[PDB]
């Protein structure tokens, strides 16, 4: 098996955000099957960004996550092809983000290329005048949609003063090799903790870390 205790990846991402073009890139590592990791991530181009790193959170990992009572791991599955996903983040107040992402596994090491575009983030507000605090906990609901898995939640994104800006993410995950015979799950969620743990260079540099925990609803079933 492929996926291995621990695990080391690098990350190419490139974006626009209000017609502002970036690049970042990331090296971290992580233990696959704890549902932990760390990325360690550089703005290379368009630095310092003029909107919110926040936004950018949830675009760098989804081998990553601790599968409990033996969900089959969709992520882990895929390899050696890997996977791709593709999501929609709609912020309450009209900014709208998509994102695409290609894992692939080179060497025993796990290389992620992303490409994302922001539009119509108000320019008052919380995102374009970088006034965000960090995500709180969320739970992502998945489910088998279309040959892939499909995922929806929200999230809650933190205002300094208190208050919340609130977005909801709807994910597509496809496996590489689709003529792969899938153990498929029903329906599940996954909880995540995803923290910055430092920045510096007005948010040029930052770690990030992540918990992730895949789970059935413990809720008994009167059916």
């Amino acid at each position: 098996e492929l996926i291995k205790e621990n695990m080391h990846m690098k990350l190419y991402m490139e974006g626009t955000v209000n017609n502002h073009h970036f690049k970042c890139t990331s090296e971290g590592e992580g233990k696959p099957y704890e549902g932990t990791q760390t990325m360690r991530i550089k703005v290379v181009e368009g630095g310092p960004l003029p909107f919110a790193f926040d936004i950018l959170a949830t675009s760098f990992s989804r081998t990553f996550i601790n599968h409990t009572q033996g969900i089959p791991d969709f992520w882990k599955q895929s390899f050696p092809e890997g996977f791709t996903w593709e999501r929609v983040t709609t912020y309450e107040d009209g900014g709208v983000l998509t994102a695409t992402q290609d894992t692939s596994l080179q060497d025993g090491c796990l290389i992620y290329n992303v490409k994302l575009r922001g539009v119509n983030f108000p320019s008052n507000g919380p995102v374009m005048q970088k006034k965000t605090l960090g995500w709180e906990a969320a739970t992502e609901m998945l489910y088998p949609a279309d040959g892939g898995l499909e995922g929806r939640g929200d999230m809650a994104l933190k205002l300094v003063g208190g208050g919340h800006l609130i977005c909801n993410l709807k994910t597509t995950y496809r496996s590489k090799n689709p003529a792969k015979n899938l153990k498929m799950p029903g329906v599940y969620f996954v909880d995540h903790r995803l923290e910055r743990i430092k920045e510096a260079d007005k948010e040029t540099y930052v770690e990030q870390h992540e918990v992730a925990v895949a789970r059935y609803c413990d809720l008994p079933s009167k059916l």
